[PDB]
């Protein structure tokens, strides 16, 4: 299985993306995730993407496109892999075609901006997991402490208010092109295309997504 999240900031993505992944077994490949910690060991395919990232612009599709051309690779890709933020505009998504991947569904995450900031700013991630918590929407068992490793939770750097906001216009810019993109590939039978409300509890989602899976 190969499948696609499209949807802007702060969706749901992160969050839906656990539940699939362990519910049919696919590395969750989320090139953000992937970016925040090759920038927090320095590694050049990492670094220079610190500033951008912070900024609340996008990296460049060539290194993005790299990063996922090799993280498919890997043995855990051979069965399949779940796109979390790849590909963020029509350059990567025609580099994909190229590429020949053909993937079988492409899950757009509905969402309001107005959501999105109020949404996060109460947002706890676990860096390494790609894990992701709300202090309030979908808070961890115990307070700033990973479920799974027990570990402290952090806030991203990027998650500043302002930051927020262009980041999201830059979606609507940028990536909301995909929708209509795929839609077509859809309308050529090369992808089974469908959009999910991500408004509704992360169980609801979770709910919609298993409806849309199996
Ligand atoms: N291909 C590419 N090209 C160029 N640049 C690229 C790129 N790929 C990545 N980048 C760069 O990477 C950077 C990081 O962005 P990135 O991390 O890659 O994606 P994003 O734009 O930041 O979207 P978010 O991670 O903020 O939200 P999410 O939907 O992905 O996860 P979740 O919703 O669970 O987190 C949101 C919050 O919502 C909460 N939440 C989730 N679901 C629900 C629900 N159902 N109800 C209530 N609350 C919920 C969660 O608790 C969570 O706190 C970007 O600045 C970008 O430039
Ligand atoms: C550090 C940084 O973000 N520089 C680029 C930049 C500067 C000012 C802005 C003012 C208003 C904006 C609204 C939407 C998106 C966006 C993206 C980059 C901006 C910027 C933006
Ligand atoms: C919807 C969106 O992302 N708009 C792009 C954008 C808007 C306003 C700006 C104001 C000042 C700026 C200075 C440097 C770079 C930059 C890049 C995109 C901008 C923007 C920018
Ligand atoms: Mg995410």
């Amino acid at each position: 299985m190969r499948i696609i999240l499209l949807g802007a900031p702060g969706a749901g993505k992160g969050t839906q993306a656990q539940f699939i992944m362990e519910k049919y077994g696919i590395p969750q490949i989320s090139t953000g995730d992937m970016l925040r910690a090759a920038v927090k060991s320095g590694s050049e395919l990492g670094k220079q993407a610190k500033d951008i990232m912070d900024c609340g612009k996008l990296v460049t599709d060539e290194l993005v496109i790299a990063l996922v051309k090799e993280r498919i690779a890997q043995e855990d890709s051979r069965n399949g892999f779940l796109l979390d933020g790849f590909p963020r505009t029509i350059p990567q998504a025609d580099a994909m075609k190229e590429a020949g991947i053909n993937v079988d569904y492409v899950l757009e995450f509905d969402v309001p901006d107005e959501l999105i900031v109020d949404r996060i700013v109460g947002r706890r991630v676990h860096a390494p997991s790609g894990r992701v918590y709300h202090v309030k929407f979908n808070p961890p068992k115990v307070e700033g402490k990973d479920d799974v490793t027990g570990e402290e939770l952090t806030t991203r750097k990027d998650d500043q208010e302002e930051t927020v906001r262009k980041r999201l216009c830059e979606y609507h810019q940028m990536t909301a092109p995909l929708i209509g993109y795929y839609s077509k590939e859809a309308e050529a039978g090369n992808t089974k295309y469908a959009k999910v409300d991500g408004t509704k509890p992360v169980a609801e989602v979770r709910a919609d997504l298993e409806k849309i899976l199996g």
